[PDB]
């Protein structure tokens, strides 16, 4: 509350972190549905039913330009891209098992980067 805080969290690091992580999902081998948005005029029902697209390289572009406020926010875009991906794509797809092995892969590195 006011003048009453809880110790500072070190978040000096953190735009650095996310960029790496960000690297490591980019060159994943199973990235190639989300490296690029969905193209909206060639997809049949994508733009009606997925309301917020997100992929990496909307990602990328947020991150170097300052429009994450903070490292919550980040993961948030990340973990739309899979659930766009799943809400989709059958879970026995090439593109639906690539964007659970993604969120899976996403997860670990989250948790061992800042948990």
């Amino acid at each position: 509350s006011m003048s009453v805080k809880k110790p500072k969290r070190d978040d000096s690091k953190d735009l650095a972190l996310c960029s790496m992580i960000l690297t490591e999902m980019e060159t994943h081998e199973d990235a190639w549905p989300f490296l690029l948005p969905v193209n909206l005029k060639l997809v049949p029902g994508y733009k009606k039913v997925i309301k917020k697209p997100m992929d990496f390289s909307t990602i990328r572009e947020k991150l170097s330009s300052g429009q994450y406020p903070n490292l919550e926010t980040f993961a948030l875009d990340v973990r739309l891209v899979f659930d766009n991906c799943e809400t989709f794509n059958e879970d026995d797809s090439d593109i639906g098992r690539a964007g659970h092995n993604m969120r899976k892969y996403f997860e670990k590195k989250w948790t061992d980067t800042f948990k």
